[PDB]
């Protein structure tokens, strides 16, 4: 027979047809991926949520040699601590109102610029870029460098690409760079890995390894998710009158946004460490499985309308971070991240609107995240 | 009916615009507005439609005549004399520092590196901002309008008009800065209106549209030029064993370039018999440039680039009344850039498969959204 292909769509506006149709006739069905491997795509909410939760599905050994691939790969010590008092925002006190400036300042610029502007340049990536830099501790002043690297970073392709590597290593000198700076930085995951090389119970290279995978990971999150945010505020204006009005809602409105939002383009991977019988299907141990977020967040046997941005709802319990031992360590941050982005946004940009009809948004091809090439808009 | 755009994909000749010139030279065809047209798709008939006036160009933008896509005095002096090549002493080593800033800026931080934010637009905004007399401090914002100002849709949509009156604005303040402008176009252009014997409106119009058309054509050229040296290093080698072939291969680029990614619109005045077909006087035609440049019937080989070609007749540039007024200027700048490219960066060479550079979608031109490389 014919197999499905993988990924669905890079228009991401509307959920794909595509996913809707596997969620209702093969929730566990087999699929053909870029590279040209076979993979489960689990697509229904309860068994996302199961292999989310079920470990025999490994995230760890997607990445083994000769184990099939939905694209080609592109790249312990108590370290985990740095990590996570940098990944939480009660470990920054400071991050809330400074951030709140951050947007301030990108948004008041194109609004002395007037419109229309592109959302993506001017905001959403010198914003997520700010942040990841703060979390790292270095200076916001190679930022587009930064995204840029990102640009090649997380492009989804069936082969391995020379430049990959090269991409790699220049950001992770980049990083060392940083870190081995004579005025050695105090401040960030940086400076908390200086004082952490100096305690007498890692290399260098492990270390920028870190940093960089976590700026690269949490940027493009973060950007994608904020330009689909934005999108749906510009489409559906009443929503953003319901956060001018309310402003309180805007936690759970950023809840359902992520629920809602198509930034996620990939399918999130795992490796069969034994047989396991999941829906109909014998998943054989070996053998690849591709959980497809949208299909489990757009289910209707847990989301009511899920075709409709909804604030509203009774209950939310979505996996747009995953789940599972691999649960997003900055789903507050991003939490937080995007709360402050739009409750500015609306204030400031009341009358927010494409500048141009949706259908005609360049969607980006090739990457990790479905986004638009640029957001043009007006206020 | 056929349809019309052809491809976004601009890694080759569509095969289409091949299949239409060897069967229909002129067809018609369906535009994105769903308006109907006249595909002119062969050199000879080409070459026709630019040269016979009859065929107008200014009557494309009338209300209500057929579109293919949706509409976004003493002047003379002031143009030519900023487009003429004899008329900027130091331009072309202004331009040779500005690629050498632009590239070695991109050295220091080491491959890979993305050839159109980092080289191709800087580089054509530098160049058009010098042709303003303007400051290249603010390129982004004015590159970012380019962005809108020549996206092609099939209805008008709001945000042409703000961002036309956007751009218009700065233009305007540029025009009256208190320390009035000396030198650019438009220092050429207060010196126009102290003179004893036009509104301040149509001459920020005017620098507008200049900046506009040249600075999206000469980056989006570039890019493809760039794109083309990567793919056939032997090109490159070539460049750095006969520097004077510059001028030659900048041609043959320039013939077989897929950067415009519409056709060149005229309005018939009159009925006109176009070849085999009888075209009504009100009718749009539409001129493909690629299909005329790669018109086997007057460049052997048209698929393969040829810096040897015994004559190079190209339409490029267009032809007739309206033939670019700034082909030198294209050319200089052109040629500048690709020296400074394979004397810097030796080892170019596309940073991934051709296949996968994502072509931009819905704009006058084809371009890659990013051009990353190695070296
Ligand atoms: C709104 C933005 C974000 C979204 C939509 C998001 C969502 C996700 C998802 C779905 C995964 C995949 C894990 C899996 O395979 O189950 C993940 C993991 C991860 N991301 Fe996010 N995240 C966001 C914010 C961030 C930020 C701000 C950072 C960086 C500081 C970050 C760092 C990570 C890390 C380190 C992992 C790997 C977790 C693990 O393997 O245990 N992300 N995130
Ligand atoms: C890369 C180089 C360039 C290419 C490929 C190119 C080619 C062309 C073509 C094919 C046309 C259309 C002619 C027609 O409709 O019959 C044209 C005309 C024009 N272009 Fe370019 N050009 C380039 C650079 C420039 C530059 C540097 C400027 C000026 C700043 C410029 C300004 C114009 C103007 C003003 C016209 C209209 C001519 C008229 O209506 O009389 N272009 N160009
Ligand atoms: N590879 C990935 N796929 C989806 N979401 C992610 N968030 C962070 N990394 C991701
Ligand atoms: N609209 C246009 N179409 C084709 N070539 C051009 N060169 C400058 N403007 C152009």
């Amino acid at each position: 027979p014919p197999l499905p292909d993988f990924p669905l769509s890079r228009r991401g506006d509307i959920l794909p047809a595509e996913a809707e149709r596997l969620r209702a006739e093969q929730p566990v069905a087999r699929v053909r991926t870029m590279t040209g491997d076979e993979a489960w795509l689990v697509s229904s909410y309860e068994l996302a949520k199961q292999v989310l939760e079920d470990d025999r599905f490994s995230l760890k050994d997607t990445a083994n040699p000769g184990v099939p691939r939905q694209y080609a790969l592109t790249i312990s010590a108590g370290l985990r601590n740095a990590v996570m008092k940098t990944l939480s925002p009660q470990a920054d006190r400071e991050l809330g109102g400074w951030l709140e400036a951050q947007a301030h300042q990108l948004l008041d610029r194109l609004i002395e610029q007037g419109p229309p502007a592109d959302l993506r340049d001017g905001f959403t990536e010198p914003y997520s870029a700010a942040l990841h830099c703060r979390l790292l501790g270095i200076p916001t002043d190679d930022w587009r460098r930064l995204m840029s690297g990102i640009d090649v970073a997380f492009i989804t392709s069936p082969r391995t690409f020379e430049g990959s590597a090269v991409n790699w290593y220049k950001d992770l000198g980049y990083m060392v760079d940083r870190l081995n700076a004579d005025p050695e930085p105090t401040e960030g995951l940086l400076g908390r890995f200086a004082e952490l090389r100096r305690s007498p119970d890692v290399s260098d290279e492990l270390l920028a390894t870190v940093a960089l995978s976590l700026f690269g990971a949490g940027a493009v999150s973060t950007s994608a998710f904020l330009q689909h945010a934005i999108i749906a505020l510009a489409q559906q204006p009443e929503l953003a009158d319901r956060l001018r009005a309310e402003p309180a809602v805007i936690g759970r409105a950023v809840d359902e946004l992520l629920r809602y939002n198509l930034s996620i383009g990939d399918a999130l991977p795992r490796i069969a460490l034994a047989d396991v019988r999941l829906g109909e299907v014998e998943i054989r141990a070996g053998e690849l499985v591709l959980v497809l977020i949208e299909g489990a967040n757009y289910d209707p046997a847990v989301f009511p309308h899920p075709e409709r941005i909804d604030f509203d709802r009774e209950s939310n319990p979505h996996l747009a971070f995953g789940g599972g031992q691999h649960f997003c360590p900055a789903s507050a941050l991003g939490r937080t991240h995007a709360e402050i982005a739009l409750t500015a946004l609306v204030e400031k940009l009341p009358a927010l609107r494409l500048a141009l009809p949706v259908e005609q948004l360049a969607w980006r091809p090739g990457f990790i995240k479905r986004l638009p090439e640029r957001l043009p808009v007006l206020w």
